[PDB]
């Protein structure tokens, strides 16, 4: 579990989003397994707005964060997990290290802040949903 909290936003894995976040929705994609509500209180995240590979994430698995280089955001293929089928999801980037289920929604984080939230993992792998092209995320 895990959120992103910038500005008046609420950034959640979209198989994690609770029935508040879909009454509050702002903006939601299946394929990118995100989704944005509004909040009452402001937040404490910085959106990372860069084209940085190499940041640190957070991996609830193991109580631990840790320093990963990871790929450039692309539309890649996705085996099953406990939450989606095996599908192509858009937005995702990977890195070597740990990742359950439970692990979706911590932070991967680079110099210029939040990169993205854990999404995917198996295989030795860790996915992350990209956050840094939703400018709009910064405003209003
Ligand atoms: C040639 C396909 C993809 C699309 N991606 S993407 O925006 O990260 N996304 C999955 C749409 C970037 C790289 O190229
Ligand atoms: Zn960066």
């Amino acid at each position: 579990s895990g959120a992103i909290y910038v500005g008046n936003y609420r950034v959640v894995n979209r198989h994690l989003a609770t029935h508040n976040d879909w009454a509050n929705l702002v903006w939601e994609d299946s394929s990118r397994d995100l989704l944005v509500s509004s909040t009452t209180a402001q937040g404490c995240d910085t959106i990372a707005r860069c084209d940085c590979q190499t940041g640190v994430y957070y991996c609830s698995s193991r109580r631990k964060h840790y320093p990963v280089s990871f790929s450039k955001p692309s539309l890649i293929f996705v085996e099953a997990s406990e939450y989606y089928p095996a599908r192509y999801q858009s937005h995702l980037m990977l890195a070597v290290g740990h990742s359950e289920p439970g692990d979706c929604g911590g932070i991967l984080r680079c110099q210029h802040g939040v990169v993205g939230i854990v999404s995917t993992g198996g295989n030795g792998l860790v996915g992350f949903a990209d956050v840094r092209d939703l400018l709009w995320l910064d405003e209003e």
